[PDB]
């Protein structure tokens, strides 16, 4: 059950005044695609934390990269979903590398060990975690760990499932899109098919739908290890495949995953939000 | 559980292409806009069809408005969820008025009575019938008689809950919206609030939604007839403060709800899909 939102003094939507001319803000299945200009956050604040939402973000860390995990930790608790109750999730193979980070109120992590070795985070969100993220959180975010938070990432990415843009394709023709291409893959997309090219570093949604994706997934990539076969991209072309056949209800601009020293800063992003770390 | 869906060739979004430049296609809560060119009917039918959805189709023809009901149902089987089950429930006080209409298959119409008298439709859909609409349709849609489609109504507009653009407001200021503007009644809006003026002509949403809806604006209307105030547009007025304070998850364009005789043709509807009879 949702409550009433309380009166609230805004700008008046028109209906007859686009909030970007720009760019596409609503897929062909009539998801939206989230930039800014195209949320008010003050009522999308409301919303979600009327419903006391918990936001779970899970990130690995395994070998080298747990040098990545004090930016990535202190830049979010500066950008991720501040307001609302977040947990995170570190799975890494050296607990005691984890840096002391300070959490603003309304916010914990847990330390998560996992062995060290394309596989892992796909079965490690699915069947280890399966219970414990039922409990804990209204929605999972899984994201790279090599990676800074510049500005705001809130609750307009909250839906029942989204997948990111990736900053390499998103003005690209399917056909340059870097789909599994062998017909022998779980992952296969022909070159007619696609709507976007997900980036693997951010994806999400309810809980429910993340144990889904990560689940089938997962399944998927057995089956090609079975055959064989490792896909072009590993869980990414899986993570494709599977959004492909499951239209995510948001997408997630190139805002939302973005590298400057590659990409530099297009007129067209107002906001670099998470962006990758050299 | 949402199966697969099929391979499916059909042109690629681009993402630096928008579908429409001339209108807003998105809320500022993130809630489509339905447009044409905004929505691939073929993808947004696959979906609903995989869940085997059922839509309820609400409509009260009551005394001289019985006379609509032939034109109503007979443009309905042309245009209104073609390929999916609909049920239509028509509440009336003359039984035997109700015109014989063939259906195409897969559609069913009940004949509910109801007594002659504002207050009848909400407390009808939400008090009377809440039982039956839970055990035989997925959504609600609620529509005035008074009416013929002309044009494509389908699955586009499925959603937890949405409202129509009034088309007498869509290009006007808020202060000009004609909302209950008396702090006496429970449907008082303020100059300063309000994003849209929705018609009570066409709502809708789940079962569950639906409910709430009804039975909320049944309430409050209740409360208005206790302090002896009758809001401006009756149902309507309730309607409107029910949707400021919990904001539908798609909205319609008035595509969906049209007169042409009082409006014209305008260039920014390029289809006019439920209009008005005179
Ligand atoms: O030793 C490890 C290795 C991985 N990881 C974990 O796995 C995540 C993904 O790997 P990586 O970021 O290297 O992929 P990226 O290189 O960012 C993968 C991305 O860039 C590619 C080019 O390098 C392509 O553009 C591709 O499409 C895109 O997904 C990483 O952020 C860590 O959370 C870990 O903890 N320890
Ligand atoms: O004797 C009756 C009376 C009503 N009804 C039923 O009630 C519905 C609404 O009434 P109506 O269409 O007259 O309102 P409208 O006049 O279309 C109401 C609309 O137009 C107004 C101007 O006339 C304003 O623009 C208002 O904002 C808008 O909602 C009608 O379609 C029938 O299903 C019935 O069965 N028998
Ligand atoms: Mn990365
Ligand atoms: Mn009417």
């Amino acid at each position: 059950f949702m409550v009433s939102l309380p009166r609230m003094v805004y700008p008046q939507p028109k209906v007859l005044t686009p909030c970007r001319k720009d760019v596409l803000v609503v897929t062909p299945w009539l998801a939206p695609i989230v930039w800014e200009g195209t949320f008010n956050i003050d009522i999308l604040n409301e919303q979600f934390r009327l419903q006391n939402t918990t936001i779970g973000l899970t990130v690995f860390a395994i070998k080298k990269y747990v040098a990545f995990l004090k930016l990535f930790l202190e830049t979010a608790e500066k950008h991720f979903m501040v307001g609302h109750r977040v947990h995170y999730y570190v799975f890494t193979d050296q607990p005691a590398a984890v840096p002391r980070v300070t959490l603003g109120t309304g916010r914990q992590l847990s330390v998560l060990e996992v062995r060290a070795y394309s596989m892992r985070r796909m079965e490690m969100i699915s069947d280890f975690c399966e219970r414990r993220f039922l409990s804990e959180v209204d929605y999972l975010v899984c994201v790279d760990v090599d990676m800074e938070f510049r500005d705001h990432v809130g609750v307009e990415i909250l839906t029942p499932l989204f997948g990111t843009l990736h900053p390499s394709f998103y003005g690209s023709s399917r056909e340059a899109f870097t789909y599994e291409r062998r017909p022998q893959s779980q992952a296969y997309i022909p070159k007619d098919e696609g709507d976007f090219y997900y980036m693997g570093a951010f994806f999400g949604g309810s809980v429910q739908e993340v144990q889904r994706l990560t689940r089938a997934c997962h399944q998927a990539m057995m089956v090609d290890q079975a055959n064989g076969i490792e896909a072009v991209w590993h869980d990414e072309s899986h993570l494709n495949k599977y959004l492909l056949r499951h239209k995510p209800t948001k997408v997630l601009s190139p805002e939302y995953l973005w590298d400057q020293q590659l990409l530099g800063w297009p007129a067209v992003l107002r906001k670099l939000r998470f962006t990758a770390v050299p």
